[PDB]
């Protein structure tokens, strides 16, 4: 849904706390969270 209330992309994972607007960035960012050890 384009209109209506908007939603922000926040790191649901307990640890981070940044802000995102594009979902495509979530993937690139997710790899950093999982790809650690
Ligand atoms: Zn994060």
């Amino acid at each position: 849904m384009d209109p209506g209330k908007k939603k922000q992309h926040i790191c649901h994972i307990q640890g981070c706390g940044k802000v995102y607007g594009k979902t495509s960035h979530l993937r690139a960012h997710l790899r950093w969270h999982t790809g650690e050890r």
